[PDB]
């Protein structure tokens, strides 16, 4: 303990990501909002896309097991791929979905001039294009139930 190491050109990926996977209370300290990815619910109109506020209220506490890269080869569904899409110094994407279908998950990180990394995407199917404008609050309840397990194991 004591000292610090943070270098002089912005923090490592691995350095911020380490506490990302292993501290709930710290995830809240490194995120932009509304993000690139707002929630967008098809309205009562059945054609009107209407966005909603992205905030901490709708922050599912993610774990270290989503941070794996694989390429599942099915024959009765599709090729499920979790692999990087851009390799920049200050910017780092992580998309998972079928090879040629939707994504379940997008997570994106921008390094800020503060030298701390910040999340800029919070897509995870929880806020996918698959829930109606009515069922919003139901999901936000149940996001707290998943978030309890995470924080009981590794807060």
């Amino acid at each position: 303990g004591d000292s610090e190491l943070t270098t002089q050109d912005g923090e490592d990926f691995k350095s911020f990501l380490d506490k990302f996977t292993s501290s709930a209370a710290f995830q809240y300290t490194r995120v932009k909002f509304p993000l690139k990815t707002p929630i967008t619910l098809l309205a009562d109109d059945g054609e009107t896309e209407k966005t909603f506020p992205f905030t901490k209220e709708k922050w599912p506490l993610l774990d270290s097991e989503t941070m794996k890269e694989e390429r599942i080869t099915q024959e009765e569904g599709g090729i499920y791929v979790s692999k990087f899409t851009l390799n920049e110094p200050k910017h780092k994407i992580f998309e998972a979905g079928y090879e040629e279908s939707e994504v379940d998950l997008r997570v994106e990180f921008e390094l800020q001039a503060d030298g701390k990394w910040y999340v800029v995407d919070c897509y995870t199917g929880w806020y996918g294009y698959d829930l109606p404008i009515g069922e919003l609050k139901q999901t936000i309840q149940n996001v707290k139930e998943e978030n309890a397990a995470f924080k009981e194991i590794h807060p």
